[PDB]
DNA sequence: TGTCCCTTTATCTCTCT
DNA sequence: AGAGAGATAAAGGGACA
């Protein structure tokens, strides 16, 4: 027999029954915590689906999910009902903060060591607990945690860091060897080739950061001389994602590239200054003739396409799909373009496809709006969530399907639709502001945030901005969103 | 294996002027 | 409003007891 029958049959006998109460989880969450967690960790959730349901933790089902989807997900899972109440009543954290720490692998050792170090380090070393949280909040958590105790002095004062600049540092997975690799070349790599400290935390302030530093180092002189890459060329594309990866595919790819296609080398590094920067190079050198076949897509258009996070994605979907939502949609190669050229590309491209049909016919929107909805950063969630929420807005609360699209068309769309349908009316029938105004504030990135703002002020209000009307206050909000305020309320 | 740690890639959301 | 920045997730590999 395949010796991991049994082990198969177990997962299945037990998944069964906890798709009742009090979980009920939908075959999704259910593949997802197979997949990470494996079968100790769906044992688990099962044996004890009442524990944490209910009293005394009262963990929604999906928090559950969260702790237990991970490498060592039972032991997380173990560990959470027993800390749960430790961190929030003798250190003063939120549940949510917990859940956070708590959902990653080897969650165990981080909440212990929050449990163990945060005292010392609000303390001895002058750091808030939301910045120990987020240091907590990664894999290997418990490392950069200790690493942080160990190294912030001398990181500090020896090479002159903020404690700000050390946490960013320190809040990534293997964070813990970002930060022993910035202690030795900080001061290799700002010395020997002119870098700023704050270059060098932006290098080191990903994960990976490790990797991205030595490459850095490694592949400045090469790439600054040969290629004629400026330093701060460099920077960018070790400091956006691509990190240690997307440096080494530069130095490979710019002459191919710019001899064989005509490109730039200022396009070529905007390309490789994204998350998965390697694989959107290696995919436009594949791709871009494709692309550009019989007068298709130009040049320009491809690298547009390339330039965004997950462009490899984006690329590949749009060689799929540009045939089938030009012609069977009727969309210009140039919409195509548009909806593909945002972080989640590929995501917007095929949500179009989907919801296109739905949106105009049962929503009565047009083409032309859908593609606004969808050409912004997480374009699948906006478009999703205008679907679900159109009805409810224009019924229930009045808007304008013109208004219900002006929110939803920026990056978090889909966060400011949510917020705008939650919180509309106690803004409107508890506070006087008109719809207008809450339509106005959420019409920008940020959306969410600034009418959270806005509510917590009218209804715990600051003395550090009463001197503003409600008018003011939305100015404000329209203007700057959540920042905005902030820095008013620190004045 | 189960658990812990690290690295790369993709997606989503908010900031900054 | 595009560019910059940063949180969160999925997925794979090393390591080890």
């Amino acid at each position: 027999q395949w010796s991991g029958a049994r082990a198969l049959e177990a997962l299945l006998t037990v998944a069964g029954e906890l798709r009742g109460p009090p979980l009920q989880l939908d075959t999704g969450q259910l593949l997802k915590i197979a997949k990470r967690g494996g079968v100790t960790a769906v044992e688990a959730v099962h044996a004890w689906r009442n524990a944490l349901t209910g009293a005394p933790l009262n963990l929604t089902p999906e928090q559950v999910v969260a702790i237990a989807s991970h490498d060592g997900g039972k032991q997380a899972l173990e560990t959470v009902q027993r800390l749960l109440p430790v961190l929030c009543q003798a250190h003063g954290l939120t549940p949510q903060q917990v859940v956070a720490i708590a959902s990653h692998d080897g969650g165990k050792q981080a909440l212990e060591t929050v449990q163990r170090l945060l005292p010392v380090l609000c303390q001895a070393h002058g750091l808030t607990p939301e910045q120990v949280v987020a240091i907590a909040s990664h894999d290997g958590g418990k490392q950069a945690l200790e690493t942080v105790q160990a190294l912030l002095p001398v990181l500090c004062q020896a090479h002159g860091l903020t404690p700000e600049q050390v946490v960013a540092i320190a809040s990534n997975g293997g964070g813990k060897q970002a930060l022993e690799t910035v202690q030795r070349l900080l001061p290799v790599l700002c010395q020997a080739h002119g870098l700023t400290p704050q270059q060098v935390v932006a290098i080191a302030s990903n994960g990976g950061g490790k990797q991205a530093l030595e490459t850095v180092q490694r592949l400045l002189p090469v790439l600054c001389q040969a290629h004629g890459l400026t330093p701060q060329q460099v920077v960018a594309i070790a400091s956006n994602g691509g990190g240690k990866q997307a440096l080494e595919t530069v130095q490979r790819l710019l002459p191919v590239l710019c001899q064989a296609h005509g490109l730039t080398p200022q396009q070529v590094v905007a390309i490789a200054s994204n998350w998965g920067g390697k694989q959107a190079l290696e995919t436009v050198q594949r791709l871009l003739p494709v692309l550009c076949q019989a007068h298709g897509l130009t040049p320009q258009q491809v690298v547009a396409i390339a330039s965004n996070g997950g462009g490899k994605q984006a690329l590949e979907t749009v060689q799929r799909l540009l045939p089938v939502l030009c012609q069977a949609h009727g969309l210009t190669p140039q919409q195509v373009v548009a909806i593909a050229s945002h972080d989640g590309g590929k995501q917007a491209l095929e949500t179009v496809q989907r919801l296109l049909p739905v949106l105009c016919q049962a929503h009565g929107l047009t083409p032309e709006q859908v593609v606004a909805i969808a050409s912004n950063g997480g374009g699948k969630q906006a478009l999703e969530t205008v679907q679900r929420l159109l009805p409810v807005l224009c019924q229930a609360h009045g808007l304008t399907p013109e208004q219900v699209v002006a929110i939803a068309s920026h990056d978090g769309g889909k966060q400011a639709l949510e917020t705008v349908q939650r919180l509309l009316p106690v803004l409107c029938q508890a506070h006087g502001l008109t719809p207008q105004q809450v339509v106005a504030i959420a019409s920008n990135g940020g959306g969410r945030p600034a009418l959270e703002s806005i509510v917590a002020q009218l209804s715990r209000p600051d003395p550090a901005l009463a001197a503003l009307t409600n008018d003011h206050l939305v100015a404000l909000a329209c203007l700057g969103g959540r920042p905005a305020l902030d820095a008013v309320k620190k004045l």
